[PDB]
């Protein structure tokens, strides 16, 4: 048995916006994020995986949702963040251009179903 863990960052401006990337479900939009690595706490990871594929250091950020998947010999973690201040500014350091949309035209079919209580969740407020 061993453990996976994603952490995820939501990076939302002023604007109700947030910042996601588009996958070459050949066109669903997805949250940047990646593996927590051992020695590693679930808050460094998110803000070593958005200055690392983002460019942006997290500071103003808190758990917005924590699902979990049991399958056969893995348990995997996806921590999603919400981040509201940081430095920098979003965008494809290693070749991910990502793009900010509103929360008002977005839909959760748009993402792979996983991220549908996250979605839910960010239209409501
Ligand atoms: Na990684």
């Amino acid at each position: 048995m061993k453990k996976l863990q994603i952490a995820v960052g939501i990076i939302r401006n002023e604007n109700n916006e947030i910042f996601i990337t588009r996958r070459a479900m050949a066109n669903k939009l997805e949250f940047p994020g990646g593996k927590i690595e051992m020695g590693e706490t679930p808050e460094q990871a998110v803000v070593r995986e958005l200055q690392e594929e983002v460019g942006i250091t997290p500071q103003h950020f808190s758990l917005f949702e924590k699902l979990e998947y049991e399958f056969p010999d893995r348990h995997i973690t996806l921590w999603f963040w919400l981040v509201e201040r940081w430095e920098g500014e979003p965008w494809g350091k290693e070749g991910q251009p990502g793009e900010w949309m509103s929360l008002v035209g977005l839909n959760a079919d748009d993402f792979p179903p996983a991220n549908e209580p996250v979605i839910a969740k960010l239209k409501r407020l």
